């Protein structure tokens, strides 16, 4: 028990709570204990300690931005971004819930929320071009090449050859995009990180959580990622709000997102998330 | 008419299918506040408070990036109107701190809070954003004489000029972010999930770069000395200097009361403020 294992420091973090009744997702370098209002994330490794200080100096960065929402805000003090390690990081806990596809079908509510949509992207894409912000962001290059080998490395193993024979056309495709590093790029927007509230009207983002894989980089990643999850027809309804219809924006976008189920089944690999993993080889196995 | 008729165009936008006549407003300080599940709306009553609040948003986005250990109300929407989330939670009442493992553990998390406004002094969004006025009890001690003295009995006009004086003997330090209004309702708890989890603060209307001893005054105000001498010794803020400059601060509240009172035509605080003094 990843609770079990951590029982006296939580008692630590979180008095008079039974760690017993607490919640945990998994990451690639710490696990997160999810409390009633705040979550609090465990480094697995050394390598995962010695990132916590640059991780809570990002949330800080994020907790400033103008994207119409709510974000994890780091609940250390800020010279904890001066240490050499953290053995914890604390974080609020961004309330709502995800909105499943059904809610879309109506046209009021698909209008509201791609609205929304529009504002957070727009805000992420606006402080992509900040250079304060762009110092504080990872921006690696050829991830996207990169990405290709670990999905090879890691994910074929556990293919059929269908499935790799499906995958290496999705991947090819990959080393033709142009190498783009202009937007703050979320990584991993899919519906379950995006949370509303749905309580006294029509769907309001409340905010965006799970923001472990956010860099400088292309906003066509988080477009394909909301494609995948909602489809075309919504899709096409927030490239137009946003003004990001052109036909470039929207090519990257169609090869990205041709991709996002092997980004998510690899994440699900790293992480240790066995459902997560089954779901994101779906068709590939 | 009304205040939610009246906005209704602009609350079908922000709240987008929300009945607004089930909304909540509040009567503010130049600012009607809209009440939503999640946010709140706030409107300026005044032309001043439509021209300062542009200001207001970008000091509450300085906030909203400072590592206080709790929530502040983040700036989602403005246009003219400022929309902010809401922060859960609710006040601790004073009986709490009864249980001293309760009062340790508020008081810790008062220490986290005070220390991050104390830090967040020497940042340069901070000390650009928020105002940092100076001369401040020399011109309350002025704004008191010419307001309230006249209301004031002779004997509670010698009171406050010996409180005024104290007052006036005291450094003018700009060194920390203070709220300038951290009293009990003001600073919201998760309870009922083990001991109390400080969630986040509000009311940010008075915030200035200061000095820490008035929030600590407030603290002392809303729970008394016992609790805040259990804040000033585990954040190490229990010298001698310090205890003077909040005894001093602290002596002048009643008197802040009244002048507030006597000008937004309040006549209950009014009243109650001037108390001791007539």
């Amino acid at each position: 028990g990843i609770l079990q294992a951590n029982r006296v420091l939580l008692s630590r973090l979180l008095p008079g709570v039974e760690p017993e009744g607490l919640t945990v997702r998994h990451g690639q370098f710490h696990q997160v204990v999810i409390a009633s209002d705040r979550v609090v994330c465990l480094p697995r490794t050394a390598a995962a300690a010695a990132r916590l200080p640059r991780r809570a100096a990002v949330m800080r960065v994020l907790a400033g931005l103008d994207l119409g929402c709510r974000t994890p805000r780091p609940l250390c003090e800020g010279s904890a971004e001066g240490a050499v390690e953290l053995p914890f990081l604390v974080l609020s806990r961004v309330p709502g819930a995800p909105l499943e596809a059904d809610a879309l079908e109506d046209s009021k509510v698909a209008e509201v929320v791609a609205a929304q949509y529009v504002t957070l992207l727009s805000g992420l894409a606006s402080a992509g071009a900040d250079e304060k912000v762009r110092a504080a962001l990872p921006a690696p290059q050829g991830r996207w090449r990169q990405f290709a080998a670990d999905v090879r490395a890691e994910l074929f193993p556990l293919m059929s050859d269908g499935g790799c024979r499906q995958a290496e056309r999705e991947l090819a495709a990959l080393d033709s995009l142009p190498d783009i590093t202009e937007a703050v790029v979320h990584g991993n927007l899919g519906a379950e990180n995006v949370l509303w509230v749905r309580d006294d009207g029509l769907p309001r983002l409340s905010g965006v959580i799970d923001w472990d894989e956010v860099s400088i980089g292309d906003p066509a990643e988080d477009l394909a990622a909301i494609g995948a999850g909602y489809g075309k027809d919504f899709l096409d309804q927030v490239l137009t709000l946003g003004g990001w219809s052109d036909r470039r924006m929207a090519t990257r976008i169609a090869t990205i997102r041709a991709t996002f189920a092997l980004q998510q089944a690899l994440s699900a690999c790293r992480d240790g998330d066995e459902e997560e993993l089954a779901d994101g080889l779906t068709g590939y196995r």
